């Protein structure tokens, strides 16, 4: 499920894809990061 | 998948928040969706 959103911005709709897009990834490490080690190995 | 589409929009950089954000929400209910009862205990 490879997928990859390149930058394109154009004036201040840009903003959406920045604040958007970047929380999405930060959504991912957050669970994923305690998720992954909620019990330590 | 995606048609009917216009000569001309003054919304390109719209379509960014709609699947940037749509794919957001779909995160949680997707994560919070099976980590809610993962694994029962």
């Amino acid at each position: 499920e490879f997928q990859t959103l390149s930058p394109e911005g154009s004036g201040n709709l840009a903003v959406i894809g920045g604040v958007a897009v970047g929380v999405v990834l930060l959504l991912v490490l957050a669970g994923v990061g305690f998720f992954i080690h909620r019990r330590r190995k």
